[PDB]
């Protein structure tokens, strides 16, 4: 007895009694992250090198084509795009998916775990189909998730009833659940903050690293890690606990990281499995967007680490 | 045109004119490095998921019994082992080999880089092989170099002659050169290190990173990047410029990295790419080793970023 | 735009309105032969040789645990097992299914071609399930159809609507559609027997043969052509054209193949191509059978080639 | 303990003192070989079917351009060539290779097992290397075998110290000598000939053929097997033993097979393996070729079996 991804899919949309729309667009997700997980190990290089004689816009492509293949979205938000991809009316299903093809990008040529980040919403309007249906607070996500490349294949799937991870068997191609209803850490012992910034956090910031490296209490400190890669150090987090933080800066007041296909697919991930998600004001979950590439402070992980920031970021206010 | 580390290597054996022994151990390591990618990407895990019909140990006797039967090698030391393994007289050879089969094993399950590391030297006191022969200092290594198991596997080798990246073409199972003669940049702006140790560091090592977040003439600061493995940290230092470092702490009064198979390897590996790798005192290559598993502080990366460090070293003396 | 097996399926049960417990069921049957097809290719036999220190059983234990796992099935009948598989009560469904989990063994030392042969029946009766509900005629198949292990691993599907052809991808474990809804050649220009068995022959078949290689009206030969491994050589019909022989002789006046799980399958995909599968006698779909193993002569392949064997048929009644 | 074809080939080299020149063009074969494997297994298909973003000439390019870069070979004649390739002075070597890159081309879209045939001579004659280096007898065959690409792919070499096959471990990329020393059945039980010719067969292939069938002493008849591509009819009689035939006939009064990429290297690898090869009047080994796509009618198999047909040849003449 084993569970596939697709076995999985199956079962909870039957449990749900769908039309089947949206377990056409599941596993159409599944596939077209199977083709990038395989194009980022580089199968086919040799060819390249000249045997017999750009990976971002692949893995745009794939996505965007297998999505608009599914016959089940309307509307598709890429950060590789400037405008949204409105589908043609002959393949237009009722799902707005948004989704990061390949993120960590700078870091493909250390060759350092990069993912796939994505968020699934059910179209709510009556009219043709606009950017406007994917500016929905994260509140509202049908389903969210990543795929992370990194020593192995695993893609994450956070829907209402829970977290669940699968990990990629590359010999037959197939997700298998290797842990369900996944609940992360309450404490953990990591923090993961480029420190390069320090110049410029604001105070609340500096004044927790600070209670981080020099425990007031006298605990132990806790270890420093921060891979680069959004999806590998979130997905640390979730797996080992811990807090990662991605707050503005002279990087921009706003944060670096993208609302809509970053911050709100992470976020979602993260509640369901019991953690928090902050900009350090408000839950990132209840931002209304403005606009599709909307940037937006991000702290996350464990609860009892994410509230002791929270109360330092309470003090000086 | 396509140039395989298997015509590499035999190519240069023959340019060096060697007997093919070298050439066989080469072969046998390469041969080891296909299959620990193969089950590090979790290949037929599914079995394991009942179908029907860990990971460092199996790394282990997979590298061990590769090199045994290369009929190249008479003494063997692991991270693994305790002891020395003396290779039976029926299979003896000239090699000594210093490896850590799977480094950054504590990031396993949270799937991030791992890599393998190898040490080559020559047995020259001929007489019955035994751990006395693996106490050379790194000065006398033959080869070095990693295997990166990352987003894409990659074979790093070192020599005499150079530096030279092959990346693994899973599709086919061959590592095609995709860089010849590697040379870090002179100066970079990323430094990695573990902060959560700052309660610990030297006056030196707190004041070089200070000066890294807070750059007197104001300049733009370093960037942080500290993925906590060693294999994946030092690759990003070697593609992309900056430096590493783990000093010796109250934890780990001599460093926490192994001299034989983990700093003497990377040593190499940065001295032939043309940059430097301290122990803050002395040159890590000329430490004449005791124990085999023998700890030392490491500091390695761009030339211009190590001295910086040195000189404040020397400042604090 | 690209159709993959689980695409296909899926809409398929759609416009069926289906439960979806026969999609369940078609999904664990794709998932148990990319399982399969990677045993056959020797992935992994490194392992075997002791580089770190049956092949039908594995094929009879996959499908059966990857079937059981569907919930979808209450009788199996396999060759390999002397009598039928009643479901667990947990994990009963409505359908039986009949397989041949890897045909052709006595080849697999050779490395010919071999393959997987399926028929699907809906359980009729509302009693205790029993090997009797698997004792029904071919012409009450739901779906049928095999996988082909050669140079190339493809699905064949036959159901009420055609017969469709999927391509497997190794590279990222997904069936493509490649060829649909398939119609075979009126009349090839190839026959397929063992003619080792000539002394055996009745009249009827001696002629045929005697009229193919020496033809009457002096047109050209057929061609001959005979694998050992129906899979093989069906295909070849299917696809080229032709006829595929296995009348009764001294080896069974039964014939050789079995009627549930080989002539039945193939005849179904035979007769939704387009072409026919006689006994001789009688239609191989029409056949009552009696034993779950029950042997059945067959003769099958393009309409004009089964027709012209049928009429020397009857000559000698 | 387990041994790859690279370690194989080496330590052959290496007994045999060569230069390495020899080692590197069976290294620079071998690549060549799973490259074929992969493009035949289909592997990057669903790219053609657009998931978004020819198998002869492909493996012609594969086999020609990897052999060049050996710089081991000077004169190169496939099947897919009118004239024989003269390598540039540049990457010259003493190596002239005749090849067959994918037989049995006509069995693709049926995918039956199909597979690469290779012959390697010396160029003795030091003069600048022209068609004539090609036209030696088989019995001046340095080295010979093929590549099936069957349910499994297999490497079969041959040399004058034996018959060695080597398994493909597609996981790893790697080839395992999984039969050392490969010597043929005295006598065989299956006689594998195109049939369909029978209206052309001289006499003596006529008697045989009716002997096989209907066996004088009432002895059980010998089974038949025509897969219709050489290698792999040639790799079953070799594995299973037997004897194959494709004899000289009206459309093909010289036979169809080739003599120096077909039948030289099948008569060598039958001899080596203790069986015979004939024309029906002489051994196919020693003809002395005038064209480089010259024909050569053969009959090969064990022994016992090949020997009762050269009597049955004596008999009518
Ligand atoms: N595979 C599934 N897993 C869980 N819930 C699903 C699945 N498919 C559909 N649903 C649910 O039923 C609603 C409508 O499904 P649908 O008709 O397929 O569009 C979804 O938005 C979810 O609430
Ligand atoms: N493949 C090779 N590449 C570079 N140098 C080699 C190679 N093989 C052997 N050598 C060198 O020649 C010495 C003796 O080689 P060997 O006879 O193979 O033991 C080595 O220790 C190196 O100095
Ligand atoms: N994937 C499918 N493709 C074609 N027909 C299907 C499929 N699934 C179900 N059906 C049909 O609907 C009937 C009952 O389906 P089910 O409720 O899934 O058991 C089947 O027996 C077929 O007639
Ligand atoms: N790997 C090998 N295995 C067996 N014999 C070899 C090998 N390499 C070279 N030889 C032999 O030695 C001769 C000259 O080799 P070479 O110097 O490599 O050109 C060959 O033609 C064969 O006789
Ligand atoms: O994909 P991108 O645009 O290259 O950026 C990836 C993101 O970049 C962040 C790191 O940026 P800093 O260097 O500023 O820390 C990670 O947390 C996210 O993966
Ligand atoms: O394989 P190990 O014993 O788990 O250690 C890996 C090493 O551990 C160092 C990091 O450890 P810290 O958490 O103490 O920084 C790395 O740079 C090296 O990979
Ligand atoms: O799987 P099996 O029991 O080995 O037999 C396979 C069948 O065996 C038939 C051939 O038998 P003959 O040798 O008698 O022709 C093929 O047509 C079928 O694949
Ligand atoms: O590659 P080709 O030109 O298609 O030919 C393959 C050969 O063709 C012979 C069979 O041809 P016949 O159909 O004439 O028997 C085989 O035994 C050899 O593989
Ligand atoms: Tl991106
Ligand atoms: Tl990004
Ligand atoms: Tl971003
Ligand atoms: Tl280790
Ligand atoms: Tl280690
Ligand atoms: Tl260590
Ligand atoms: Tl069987
Ligand atoms: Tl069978
Ligand atoms: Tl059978
Ligand atoms: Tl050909
Ligand atoms: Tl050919
Ligand atoms: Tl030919």
């Amino acid at each position: 007895n084993i569970v596939t991804l697709t076995r999985f899919v199956m079962e909870q949309g039957r449990k749900a009694r769908g039309t089947g729309e949206m377990t056409q667009l599941l596993n159409s997700l599944c596939t077209a992250v199977k083709a990038i997980s395989t194009a980022v190990r580089k199968a086919g290089i040799a060819h390249l090198y000249g045997i017999a004689g750009k990976l971002d816009v692949l893995s745009n492509d794939l996505v965007i084509n297998v999505l608009k293949s599914s016959f089940a979205t309307c509307v598709l938000v890429t950060e590789e795009d400037k405008n949204a991809i409105i589908v043609e009316p002959e393949k237009r299903g009722k799902y707005v998916v948004c989704f990061d093809p390949l993120d960590g990008s700078s870091n493909i040529d250390c060759l350092v775990s990069i993912g796939t980040i994505f968020g699934i919403y059910r179209k709510n309007s009556t009219d043709e189909p606009s950017e406007k249906d994917a500016l929905q607070p994260g509140r509202n996500l049908v389903a969210a998730g990543y795929a992370l490349y990194g020593s192995a294949t695993m893609l994450v799937l956070a829907m209402v009833n829970g977290v669940n991870c699968f990990m990629l068997d590359p010999a037959i191609g197939e997700f298998i659940l290797v842990d369900r209803n996944v609940k992360i850490k309450k404490k953990g012992s990591i923090y993961s903050i480029n420190e390069g910034y320090a110049k410029e956090f604001d105070p609340a910031i500096t004044e927790y690293i600070q209670r981080k490296k020099f425990p007031p209490d006298n605990s132990a400190p806790y270890g420093a890690r921060y891979v680069g890669s959004m999806v590998a150090d979130v997905h640390r987090t979730l797996v080992y606990g811990g807090i990662f933080m991605y707050p503005a800066n002279k990087k921009s007041p706003k944060g670096k990281l993208r609302l809509l296909y970053e911050c709100n697919p992470m976020a979602y991930v993260m509640e369901k499995a019991g953690g928090l998600a902050t900009t350090g004001k408000e839950a990132v979950l209840d931002i209304v967007p403005t606009d599709i590439h909307q940037r937006a402070p991000i702290i996350l992980g464990s609860p009892e680490d994410v509230t002791e920031l929270l109360e330092i970021y309470q003090k000086h206010a």
